[PDB]
């Protein structure tokens, strides 16, 4: 099988269709623990939800080599980690990776291959809406939010970019189509 990205608007339901599918089928799938320069959301856990660390320790990283990418998303820096990656491969697992537009570019012309599902919010309203709810960034943090996401929301539509796009209005219709265009993907998994 393929590795998996998936890549959306911020909170559009990306984490969300991600950990329900890790509990589902956590013998199929395996995250990659991206590293992130932000500090951690409460809940959050270093070396699950990210490896948080600081910028001087990230830049010492990425001078290393050891990313397959990096970007820098408001104001903060992200990146895959080959380390990562590995942890999933020497699992047996499917790479799953949460990355923004910029990631989605990156990993295009590594030897990773994956496929690319985009998840996308009903409306750009209910987008700001559900971001508010989740009140993780402050008013400038969010506001620049939004400037990146309707980049993504416009980038959906490119002919060749993305192999699934899936609109989460409803979870348990955004999971039941992500299960389906991972339908191939599970099925070559398991055997
Ligand atoms: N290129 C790249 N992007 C990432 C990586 N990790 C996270 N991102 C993206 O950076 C953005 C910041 O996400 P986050 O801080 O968790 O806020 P949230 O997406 O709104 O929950 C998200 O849209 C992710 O898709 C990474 O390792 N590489
Ligand atoms: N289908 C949905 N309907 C309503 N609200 C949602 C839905 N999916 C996610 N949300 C809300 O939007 C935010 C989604 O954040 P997250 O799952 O981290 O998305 P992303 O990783 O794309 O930022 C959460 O605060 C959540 O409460």
């Amino acid at each position: 099988p393929r590795p998996v990205v998936l890549s959306g608007p911020s909170g559009a339901g990306k984490s969300t269709l991600l950990k329900r599918l890790l509990q589902e089928h956590s013998g199929i799938f395996g995250f990659s623990v991206s590293h992130t320069t932000r500090n951690p959301r409460p809940g959050e856990e270093n070396g699950k939800d990210y490896y948080f660390v600081t910028r001087e320790v990230m830049q010492r990283d990425i001078a290393a080599g050891d990313f397959i990418e990096h970007a820098e998303f408001s104001g903060n820096l992200y990146g895959t980690s080959k380390v990562a990656v590995q942890a999933v491969q020497a699992m047996n697992r499917i790479c799953v990776l949460d990355v923004d537009l910029q990631g989605v570019r990156n990993i295009k012309a590594t030897d990773l291959r994956p496929i690319y599902i985009s998840v996308q919010p009903p409306s750009l309203h209910v987008l700001e809406q559900r971001l508010r709810q989740r009140n993780t960034e402050t008013e400038e943090s969010l506001v620049k939010r939004l400037a990146a996401a309707q980049a993504d929301m416009e980038s959906s539509k490119e002919p060749g970019l993305f192999d699934v796009v899936i609109i989460n209005d409803s979870l348990d219709q955004a999971y039941a189509e992500l299960k389906e265009a991972l339908s191939e993907e599970i099925k070559k998994a398991q055997r």
